[PDB]
């Protein structure tokens, strides 16, 4: 029930739920994210489908702390990415975005 503002586990956290950009379907799609010194070898890239589905990413080495992901993010639902580093999931991870078809350009 509520509480008197004394401590108590958390219930329901307002966020916004906002990507920097917009994701496509059937389509290669580039996606940043700020990575230190940490490298590839070590991080793993892998999207999840809203279906059970769980599929790989590759990381096009970009520079000394930068790293970029190019994949066909394609499912029946919400896109889900799992970046994890030696086991643990990053800032911002798991990753979610809405995807959408392309109709006119503007």
């Amino acid at each position: 029930g509520s509480s008197g503002s004394s401590g108590r586990v958390k219930e329901s956290i307002t966020r916004t739920s906002r990507a920097p950009s917009v994701a496509t379907v059937g389509s290669i799609c580039d996606l940043n994210l700020k990575i230190p010194e940490i490298n590839s070898s070590d991080m793993s890239a892998h999207v999840t489908s809203p279906s059970g589905r769980v599929t790989e990413a590759e990381i096009v080495p970009m520079g000394k702390n930068s790293h970029c992901v190019r994949f066909v993010p394609q499912e029946m639902g919400v896109h889900t990415v799992s970046v994890k580093y030696r086991g643990q999931h990053v800032t911002g991870s798991p990753f979610q975005f809405t995807v959408g078809p392309l109709g006119e350009g503007g």
